[PDB]
Protein backbone atom coordinates (compact mmCIF):
# COMPACT_ATOMS: atom_id res chain seq x y z
CA UNK A 1 0.00 0.00 0.00
CA UNK A 2 0.99 3.64 -0.25
CA UNK A 3 2.23 5.28 2.94
CA UNK A 4 -0.17 8.13 3.81
CA UNK A 5 -3.27 5.99 3.39
CA UNK A 6 -1.79 2.92 5.02
CA UNK A 7 -1.14 5.43 7.83
CA UNK A 8 -4.76 6.54 8.20
CA UNK A 9 -5.87 2.91 7.94
CA UNK A 10 -3.69 1.94 10.93
CA UNK A 11 -4.86 4.97 12.92
CA UNK A 12 -8.55 4.28 12.31
CA UNK A 13 -8.08 0.58 13.12
CA UNK A 14 -5.78 1.25 16.10
CA UNK A 15 -3.36 -1.53 15.14
CA UNK A 16 0.07 0.14 15.59
CA UNK A 17 1.10 -2.38 18.28
CA UNK A 18 0.25 -5.31 15.99
CA UNK A 19 2.17 -3.85 13.04
CA UNK A 20 5.19 -3.18 15.28
CA UNK A 21 5.12 -6.69 16.76
CA UNK A 22 5.13 -8.18 13.25
CA UNK A 23 8.35 -6.26 12.55
CA UNK A 24 9.88 -7.58 15.77
CA UNK A 25 8.93 -11.16 14.81
CA UNK A 26 10.40 -10.93 11.29
CA UNK A 27 13.64 -9.12 12.23
CA UNK A 28 17.02 -10.74 11.64
CA UNK A 29 18.91 -12.56 14.39
CA UNK A 30 22.69 -12.76 13.94
CA UNK A 31 25.41 -13.56 16.50
CA UNK A 32 26.97 -10.89 18.76
CA UNK A 33 29.68 -13.04 20.37
CA UNK A 34 32.36 -10.34 20.68
CA UNK A 35 29.98 -7.99 22.54
CA UNK A 36 29.29 -10.69 25.16
CA UNK A 37 32.91 -11.56 26.02
CA UNK A 38 33.58 -10.88 29.73
CA UNK A 39 36.38 -8.39 29.02
CA UNK A 40 33.81 -6.14 27.29
CA UNK A 41 31.18 -5.88 30.04
CA UNK A 42 32.10 -2.28 30.93
CA UNK A 43 32.00 -1.31 27.23
CA UNK A 44 28.22 -1.93 26.98
CA UNK A 45 25.61 0.38 28.44
CA UNK A 46 22.73 -2.13 28.23
CA UNK A 47 23.06 -5.92 28.36
CA UNK A 48 20.29 -6.45 25.77
CA UNK A 49 21.66 -4.02 23.10
CA UNK A 50 24.70 -5.36 21.24
CA UNK A 51 26.22 -4.97 17.76
CA UNK A 52 26.13 -8.01 15.46
CA UNK A 53 29.57 -9.49 14.76
CA UNK A 54 29.20 -9.18 10.97
CA UNK A 55 28.54 -5.41 10.97
CA UNK A 56 30.34 -4.13 14.09
CA UNK A 57 32.88 -1.29 13.85
CA UNK A 58 36.39 -2.42 14.80
CA UNK A 59 38.84 -0.10 16.53
CA UNK A 60 42.36 -0.13 15.01
CA UNK A 61 43.95 -1.55 18.12
CA UNK A 62 45.43 -4.99 18.75
CA UNK A 63 44.67 -5.23 22.48
CA UNK A 64 40.88 -4.83 22.31
CA UNK A 65 39.11 -3.74 19.13
CA UNK A 66 35.57 -3.64 20.57
CA UNK A 67 33.07 -0.76 20.60
CA UNK A 68 29.27 -0.93 20.75
CA UNK A 69 28.75 0.49 17.23
CA UNK A 70 27.36 -0.86 13.92
CA UNK A 71 27.75 0.05 10.20
CA UNK A 72 24.32 0.37 8.52
CA UNK A 73 25.06 0.23 4.71
CA UNK A 74 22.02 1.10 2.51
CA UNK A 75 22.87 -0.09 -1.00
CA UNK A 76 20.04 1.35 -3.13
CA UNK A 77 19.98 4.69 -1.32
CA UNK A 78 23.81 4.92 -1.41
CA UNK A 79 24.04 6.09 2.22
CA UNK A 80 25.96 4.66 5.16
CA UNK A 81 25.53 5.40 8.89
CA UNK A 82 27.35 4.35 12.07
CA UNK A 83 24.86 3.84 14.93
CA UNK A 84 26.33 3.67 18.46
CA UNK A 85 25.35 3.97 22.12
CA UNK A 86 25.95 7.12 24.11
CA UNK A 87 29.56 6.98 25.31
CA UNK A 88 30.31 5.66 28.82
CA UNK A 89 32.96 7.06 31.19
CA UNK A 90 35.35 4.30 30.11
CA UNK A 91 34.57 4.55 26.35
CA UNK A 92 34.81 8.29 25.56
CA UNK A 93 38.33 7.77 24.17
CA UNK A 94 37.21 4.80 22.03
CA UNK A 95 34.35 6.92 20.67
CA UNK A 96 36.65 9.64 19.32
CA UNK A 97 39.14 7.02 18.10
CA UNK A 98 36.29 5.62 15.95
CA UNK A 99 35.34 9.07 14.62
CA UNK A 100 39.00 9.58 13.61
CA UNK A 101 39.60 6.13 12.08
CA UNK A 102 36.33 6.09 10.09
CA UNK A 103 36.93 9.66 8.71
CA UNK A 104 33.54 10.91 9.84
CA UNK A 105 32.72 14.60 9.43
CA UNK A 106 29.65 14.80 11.67
CA UNK A 107 28.32 13.45 14.98
CA UNK A 108 24.53 13.43 15.51
CA UNK A 109 23.34 13.39 19.18
CA UNK A 110 19.61 12.87 19.86
CA UNK A 111 19.53 12.81 23.71
CA UNK A 112 20.44 15.07 26.64
CA UNK A 113 23.24 14.09 29.01
CA UNK A 114 20.64 13.86 31.82
CA UNK A 115 17.04 12.74 31.21
CA UNK A 116 14.42 11.49 33.70
CA UNK A 117 16.89 12.45 36.50
CA UNK A 118 19.55 9.94 35.40
CA UNK A 119 22.69 10.06 33.25
CA UNK A 120 22.07 8.86 29.68
CA UNK A 121 25.64 9.40 28.39
CA UNK A 122 28.98 10.89 29.41
CA UNK A 123 29.87 14.58 28.95
CA UNK A 124 32.15 13.65 26.03
CA UNK A 125 32.86 17.07 24.43
CA UNK A 126 34.25 20.33 25.92
CA UNK A 127 31.87 23.07 27.01
CA UNK A 128 34.32 26.02 26.98
CA UNK A 129 36.83 27.07 24.32
CA UNK A 130 39.70 27.48 26.78
CA UNK A 131 39.14 24.05 28.52
CA UNK A 132 40.07 21.41 25.95
CA UNK A 133 39.87 17.62 26.54
CA UNK A 134 42.69 15.10 26.25
CA UNK A 135 41.94 11.36 25.93
CA UNK A 136 45.18 9.73 27.06
CA UNK A 137 44.21 6.12 26.33
CA UNK A 138 43.75 6.90 22.60
CA UNK A 139 46.09 9.95 22.26
CA UNK A 140 43.53 12.48 20.98
CA UNK A 141 42.83 16.14 21.80
CA UNK A 142 39.41 17.75 21.37
CA UNK A 143 38.75 21.55 21.39
CA UNK A 144 35.50 23.53 21.20
CA UNK A 145 35.84 26.08 18.37
CA UNK A 146 32.34 27.63 18.25
CA UNK A 147 28.77 26.92 19.33
CA UNK A 148 25.42 28.03 17.84
CA UNK A 149 22.42 27.49 20.17
CA UNK A 150 18.98 27.47 18.54
CA UNK A 151 15.53 26.74 19.94
CA UNK A 152 15.40 23.03 19.07
CA UNK A 153 19.05 22.12 18.48
CA UNK A 154 22.65 23.27 18.89
CA UNK A 155 25.50 23.01 16.32
CA UNK A 156 29.10 22.97 17.47
CA UNK A 157 32.37 23.15 15.60
CA UNK A 158 35.07 20.95 17.17
CA UNK A 159 38.76 20.36 16.36
CA UNK A 160 40.04 16.79 16.78
CA UNK A 161 43.82 16.34 16.83
CA UNK A 162 45.65 13.04 16.52
CA UNK A 163 48.48 13.73 18.96
CA UNK A 164 50.65 10.95 17.45
CA UNK A 165 50.78 12.58 13.98
CA UNK A 166 49.74 16.18 14.81
CA UNK A 167 47.08 15.95 12.09
CA UNK A 168 43.88 17.91 12.80
CA UNK A 169 40.31 17.72 11.50
CA UNK A 170 37.12 19.73 11.86
CA UNK A 171 34.14 17.74 13.28
CA UNK A 172 30.56 19.09 13.32
CA UNK A 173 28.38 18.19 16.36
CA UNK A 174 24.63 18.29 15.65
CA UNK A 175 22.72 18.12 18.96
CA UNK A 176 18.93 17.75 18.95
CA UNK A 177 18.02 19.00 22.43
CA UNK A 178 14.20 18.90 22.59
CA UNK A 179 13.11 15.24 22.25
CA UNK A 180 10.71 14.77 25.22
CA UNK A 181 11.68 12.67 28.25
CA UNK A 182 8.62 10.45 27.56
CA UNK A 183 6.98 9.59 24.22
CA UNK A 184 7.72 11.22 20.83
CA UNK A 185 7.31 14.79 19.52
CA UNK A 186 3.78 15.88 18.62
CA UNK A 187 4.88 17.31 15.25
CA UNK A 188 7.82 16.10 13.11
CA UNK A 189 8.56 19.63 11.90
CA UNK A 190 11.55 20.39 14.13
CA UNK A 191 13.07 16.90 13.65
CA UNK A 192 12.86 17.30 9.84
CA UNK A 193 14.35 20.80 10.03
CA UNK A 194 17.21 19.25 12.03
CA UNK A 195 17.70 16.43 9.49
CA UNK A 196 17.91 19.00 6.67
CA UNK A 197 20.57 20.96 8.59
CA UNK A 198 22.70 17.83 8.96
CA UNK A 199 22.28 17.15 5.22
CA UNK A 200 23.18 20.71 4.21
CA UNK A 201 26.49 20.47 6.14
CA UNK A 202 27.94 17.67 3.97
CA UNK A 203 28.12 15.25 6.90
CA UNK A 204 25.98 12.60 5.14
CA UNK A 205 27.71 12.79 1.77
CA UNK A 206 30.00 10.22 0.08
CA UNK A 207 33.10 12.44 0.21
CA UNK A 208 33.27 11.76 3.99
CA UNK A 209 33.21 8.67 6.18
CA UNK A 210 29.81 7.66 7.61
CA UNK A 211 28.06 10.01 10.03
CA UNK A 212 28.12 8.79 13.67
CA UNK A 213 24.59 8.87 15.21
CA UNK A 214 23.69 8.10 18.83
CA UNK A 215 21.12 8.44 21.58
CA UNK A 216 21.31 6.49 24.84
CA UNK A 217 21.14 2.92 23.44
CA UNK A 218 21.70 3.85 19.77
CA UNK A 219 18.58 2.06 18.45
CA UNK A 220 15.47 4.12 19.11
CA UNK A 221 15.71 7.84 18.28
CA UNK A 222 18.84 6.93 16.28
CA UNK A 223 16.83 4.44 14.21
CA UNK A 224 14.17 7.06 13.54
CA UNK A 225 16.81 9.47 12.16
CA UNK A 226 18.37 7.06 9.63
CA UNK A 227 15.04 5.46 8.64
CA UNK A 228 13.51 8.85 7.78
CA UNK A 229 16.61 10.00 5.88
CA UNK A 230 16.88 6.80 3.77
CA UNK A 231 13.14 6.69 2.96
CA UNK A 232 13.12 10.34 1.76
CA UNK A 233 16.22 9.73 -0.40
CA UNK A 234 14.60 6.68 -2.04
CA UNK A 235 11.44 8.72 -2.80
CA UNK A 236 13.65 11.21 -4.70
CA UNK A 237 15.60 8.55 -6.63
CA UNK A 238 12.74 6.29 -7.85
CA UNK A 239 10.33 6.76 -10.75
CA UNK A 240 7.44 5.80 -8.44
CA UNK A 241 7.83 7.34 -4.95
CA UNK A 242 4.71 5.55 -3.68
CA UNK A 243 6.67 2.29 -4.03
CA UNK A 244 8.81 3.10 -0.97
CA UNK A 245 7.81 0.66 1.79
CA UNK A 246 8.93 1.97 5.19
CA UNK A 247 8.44 -1.40 6.92
CA UNK A 248 10.69 -3.11 4.35
CA UNK A 249 13.36 -0.42 4.70
CA UNK A 250 13.29 -0.85 8.49
CA UNK A 251 13.70 -4.63 8.19
CA UNK A 252 16.67 -4.12 5.84
CA UNK A 253 18.27 -1.77 8.40
CA UNK A 254 17.68 -4.33 11.16
CA UNK A 255 19.95 -6.75 9.29
CA UNK A 256 22.80 -4.48 10.49
CA UNK A 257 21.79 -3.52 14.07
CA UNK A 258 19.19 -5.07 16.37
CA UNK A 259 16.17 -3.29 17.81
CA UNK A 260 15.95 -0.20 15.58
CA UNK A 261 12.72 1.65 16.49
CA UNK A 262 11.93 0.76 20.11
CA UNK A 263 8.17 1.41 20.38
CA UNK A 264 5.02 1.53 18.26
CA UNK A 265 4.92 5.28 18.94
CA UNK A 266 8.39 5.66 17.38
CA UNK A 267 7.16 3.66 14.36
CA UNK A 268 4.14 5.94 13.93
CA UNK A 269 6.37 9.00 14.32
CA UNK A 270 8.69 7.70 11.58
CA UNK A 271 5.74 7.39 9.18
CA UNK A 272 4.61 10.92 10.09
CA UNK A 273 8.08 12.36 9.44
CA UNK A 274 8.47 10.71 6.03
CA UNK A 275 4.95 11.73 4.96
CA UNK A 276 5.40 15.40 5.87
CA UNK A 277 8.96 15.50 4.63
CA UNK A 278 7.96 14.26 1.20
CA UNK A 279 5.70 17.31 0.70
CA UNK A 280 8.38 19.81 1.59
CA UNK A 281 10.94 18.25 -0.74
CA UNK A 282 8.84 19.27 -3.74
CA UNK A 283 8.29 19.69 -5.43
CA UNK A 284 7.31 22.10 -2.64
C1 LIG B 1 9.04 -0.34 -1.73
N1 LIG B 1 10.06 -1.15 -1.42
C2 LIG B 1 11.25 -0.69 -0.86
S1 LIG B 1 11.53 0.88 -0.49
N2 LIG B 1 12.13 -1.77 -0.66
C3 LIG B 1 13.39 -1.71 -0.12
C4 LIG B 1 13.48 -0.75 0.97
C5 LIG B 1 14.81 -0.98 1.67
C6 LIG B 1 15.96 -1.26 0.76
C7 LIG B 1 15.59 -1.68 -0.62
C8 LIG B 1 14.28 -1.31 -1.10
Amino acid sequence: MEMEKEFEQIDKSGSWAAIYQDIRHEASDFPSRVAKLPKNKNRNRYRDVSPFDHSRIKLHQEDNDYINASLIKMEEAQRSYILTQGPLPNTVGHFWEMVWEQKSRGVVMLNRVMEKGSLKCAQYWPQKEEKEMIFEDTNLKLTLISEDIKSYYTVRQLELENLTTQETREILHFHYTTWPDFGVPESPASFLNFLFKVRESGSLSPEHGPVVVHCSAGIGRSGTFCLADTCLLLMDKRKDPSSVDIKKVLLEMRKFRMGLIQTADQLRFSYLAVIEGAKFIMGD
